[PDB]
């Protein structure tokens, strides 16, 4: 598997979302629930959902 990094800043829109900045890295936990992946921030340690389109590998 691979870590993903944010291509752009994102502000959470739902309570299950994470907010994040460009360059923040994520461990992806689940991608089977549509475009928003469940992930863990390698900056904050928090788990939540993030838009896959906002991310790229490495």
């Amino acid at each position: 598997s691979t870590l993903f990094e944010a291509l752009y800043d994102y502000e959470a829109r739902t309570e299950d979302d994470l907010s994040f900045h460009k360059g923040e890295k994520f461990q992806i936990l689940n991608s089977s629930e549509g475009d928003w992946w469940e992930a863990r921030s390698l900056t904050t340690g928090e788990t939540g959902y993030i838009p896959s389109i906002y991310l790229a590998p490495v």
